[PDB]
């Protein structure tokens, strides 16, 4: 068995140039591939070289207007970039924010393609700018194209077209454009766990609560599973994965496992409020092992306490690679409410709930 890790300082470029003190930082990236090699867990993966995503992978889930407009960016004069990104919601645009959205893209399709080919067994992403709050149209939530979504569909393309993809979102936030780019579809499950608070919290749409469960064919093929009350932790989480994500992901057999993992549900997240510890992420991680003959990409998405993310990537990395999982309680009262809320919307869709 090998792991494979993928990982372009190039991505740091992507820069904040009116607030170097913004969260989406590039020493996001840098940190936790730092803590990787200071914890021997890089020698022990295989390295996988990244790549620049070509238009026409973009274009498998991104229209050609928001690929161009994106695109055009690159040549940008500072005004029409801080212009340009004051139009998105949570957006700011650099010369190189382009090419990096690019590599973050193409270094997970190069991964994936690692995972189908048997070259690795599963694989994690340290890549930025995030994705999973883009839409086939629009960038936001600081995210250019959706990652996820592309390698999804990626991965259908070097393989068949049903070929079944999970995607299990653990973002503390709703991903509000892998949802609406699989809505209608039955060949990619979406599981997204995320503070909500009534659409109180980003991305702020009532898109993401329990009740969405897809269009279509694709009905009772996005699972949300949203927080209300304040701090969420492991004991919520793992609840969550024992009634909800991991019963209806054996149900649906998935052949490639994708994890939208932003780690701003850690302790010490600004953005996230709540207290998932890294033994947590562990444990999450050595769950969806379980699934798809192993075959599970870790793509890093949010997470922006330095040394949380750091703390927490270098866990799941080091599960993939085999290692024991680590020691990890009530719940509180409005997740109980939220898991029970999720089990009876989706109870018609999935018979083993
Ligand atoms: O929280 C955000 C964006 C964070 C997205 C997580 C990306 Se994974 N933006 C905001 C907008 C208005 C007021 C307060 C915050
Ligand atoms: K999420
Ligand atoms: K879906
Ligand atoms: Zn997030």
């Amino acid at each position: 068995p090998i792991t494979g890790l993928v990982y372009d300082q190039r991505m740091m470029l992507h820069h904040n140039m009116w607030d170097s003190h913004h969260p989406e930082l590039p020493q996001r990236i840098s940190r936790i591939f730092s803590r990787h090699e200071e914890l021997r867990l890089l020698s022990r993966c295989h390295r996988i070289p990244a790549r620049l995503a070509t238009e026409e992978e973009l274009a498998l889930c991104h229209s050609s207007k928001h690929i161009s407009i994106i695109k055009s960016s690159e040549h940008m004069k500072p005004r029409d970039l801080n212009r340009l990104g004051d139009e998105y919601n949570s957006i700011f645009i650099s010369n190189e924010s382009y090419t990096c959205a690019l590599l973050a893209a193409g270094s997970c399709f190069n991964s994936a393609q690692a995972i189908l080919t048997g070259q690795v067994r599963n694989a994690v992403a340290i890549v930025r700018p995030p994705g999973h709050h883009a839409e086939k149209d629009t960038a936001c939530g600081f995210c250019f194209f959706n990652t996820a979504a592309l390698t999804a569909r990626y991965a259908q393309s070097i393989t068949r077209e049903s070929l079944r993809v999970l995607i299990v979102d653990w973002d503390v936030h709703h991903g509000n454009g892998t949802q609406h780019i699989f809505e209608e579809d039955d060949s990619v499950l979406y599981i997204s766990l995320h503070r909500y608070e009534d659409g109180a919290f980003f991305p702020n749409s009532e898109d993401a609560n329990y009740d969405k469960v897809g269009l279509g064919k694709g009905r009772g093929y996005n699972v949300n599973i949203p927080w209300n009350g304040g701090k969420m932790g492991d004991p919520e989480y793992m609840a969550a994965f024992h009634h909800l994500v991991m019963p209806i992901a054996r149900e649906f057999a998935p052949e490639l496992v994708l994890v939208s993992a932003g780690f701003d549900a850690a302790r010490g997240d600004p953005l996230g409020g709540f207290q998932v510890t890294p033994e947590g992420y562990a444990h999450l991680t050595h769950q969806l092992m379980s699934l798809a003959a192993g075959r599970v990409l870790i793509i890093l998405e949010g997470g922006y306490n330095l040394t949380s993310i750091s703390e927490s990537m270098s866990m799941c990395t080091s599960m993939l690679l085999g290692d024991s999982p680590p020691s990890l309680t009530p719940l509180k009262t409005s997740a109980t409410v939220s898991i029970n809320n999720v089990l009876r919307a989706h109870a018609p869709f999935w018979s083993s709930l």
